[PDB]
């Protein structure tokens, strides 16, 4: 295979300050924060994923795998890794996605989310996945909770901790998002991801409902073998639902390519009303502020005159 000449950047902990906890897990905490590169004179809104514990070697090995992958990708719909910090525990410094989970987002704003937005998120997510396929990368954990929202206009994929190379046979499980071939055979492929992509498209079409809700995960393998699938969402045209259903074929080669899913949804986003029926589609506004005022309250700090988003902070430094 090709040599991987990604640069891994090492940051001083002095260069950045934590501001708020975004998420607390066992063995990890995620901070909203600010980062000032050294001698740069720019301020960069970051999220900082840190391990509370000392190893936890398996946990420690999993965070460095995640940094390895994230450092090795460059795409507008994949999340950037800015660098790592070699403190008592290892920290990942990544671009901050100010609007959070796409999952959280759809539930919080379901009454103000129009068809153009849904169709385009579908297009972008596919594009990210297609980029990962291009790089021979299998995500193995696509879901709406792992898609982050930079602006309402711009989502990016994330959570590469489980990400493996194709055919790697590398050393909880979501289950509901998992292809049948993955549940029975621990087989994972880009077309395995295509399945998870379908379940994600479903999660968005229902504004965040739980797949196979009230069904125990142990049951699911039998359900999918019988021929049962997720129901057709209300807002959902047969055309869109028919796309989901093809992602959920038994024969993974018959499932659509991410290459194709970009094209299909892209066409639908040209006439978004014809493929998704949303009550009051017109008087729907989703607000993205780009003002220097906007960043505060968050990281209220004081003066954000020198903010640069990660996407505008490029290197060779
Ligand atoms: C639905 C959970 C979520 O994503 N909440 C969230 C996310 C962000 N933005 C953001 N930007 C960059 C990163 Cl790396 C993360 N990571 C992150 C944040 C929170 C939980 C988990 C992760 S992670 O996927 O494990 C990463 C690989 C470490 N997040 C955000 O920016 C403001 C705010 C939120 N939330 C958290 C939940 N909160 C209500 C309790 C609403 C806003
Ligand atoms: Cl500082
Ligand atoms: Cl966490
Ligand atoms: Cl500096
Ligand atoms: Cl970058």
């Amino acid at each position: 295979e090709a040599p991987n000449q990604a640069l891994l950047r090492i940051l001083k902990e002095t260069e950045f300050k934590k501001i708020k906890v975004l998420g607390s897990g066992a063995f990890g905490t995620v901070y909203k924060g600010l980062w000032i590169p050294e001698g740069e004179k720019v301020k960069i809104p970051v999220a900082i994923k840190e391990l509370r514990e000392a190893t936890s070697p398996k946990a420690n090995k999993e965070i460095l795998d995640e940094a390895y992958v994230m450092a090795s990708v460059d795409n507008p719909h994949v999340c950037r890794l800015l660098g790592i910090c070699l403190t008592s525990t290892v920290q990942l410094i990544m671009q901050l996605m100010p609007f959070g989970c796409l999952l959280d987002y759809v539930r919080e704003h379901k009454d103000n989310i129009g068809s153009q937005y849904l169709l385009n998120w579908c297009v972008q997510i596919a594009k990210g996945m297609n980029y990962l396929e291009d790089r021979r990368l299998v995500h193995r954990d696509l879901a709406a909770r792992n898609v982050l929202v930079k602006t309402p206009q711009h989502v990016k994929i994330t959570d590469f901790g489980l990400a493996k190379l194709l055919g790697a046979e590398e050393k909880k499980v979501p289950i509901k998002w998992m292809a049948l071939e993955s549940i029975l055979h621990r087989i994972y492929t880009h077309q395995s991801d295509v399945w998870s992509y379908g379940v994600t498209v479903w999660e968005l079409m229902t504004f965040g409902s739980k797949p196979y809700d009230g069904i125990p995960a142990s049951e699911i393998s039998s359900i999918l073998e019988k021929g049962e699938r997720l129901p057709q969402p209300p807002i959902c045209t047969i055309d869109v639902y028919m796309i989901m259903v093809k992602c959920w074929m038994i024969d993974a080669d018959s499932r659509p390519k991410f290459r194709e899913l970009i094209i299909e949804f892209s066409k639908m986003a040209r006439d978004p009303q014809r493929y998704l029926v949303i009550q009051g589609d017109e008087r729907m506004h989703l607000p993205s502020p780009t003002d220097s005022n906007f960043y505060r309250a968050l990281m209220d700090e004081e003066d954000m005159d020198d903010v640069v988003d990660a996407d505008e902070y490029l290197i060779p430094q």
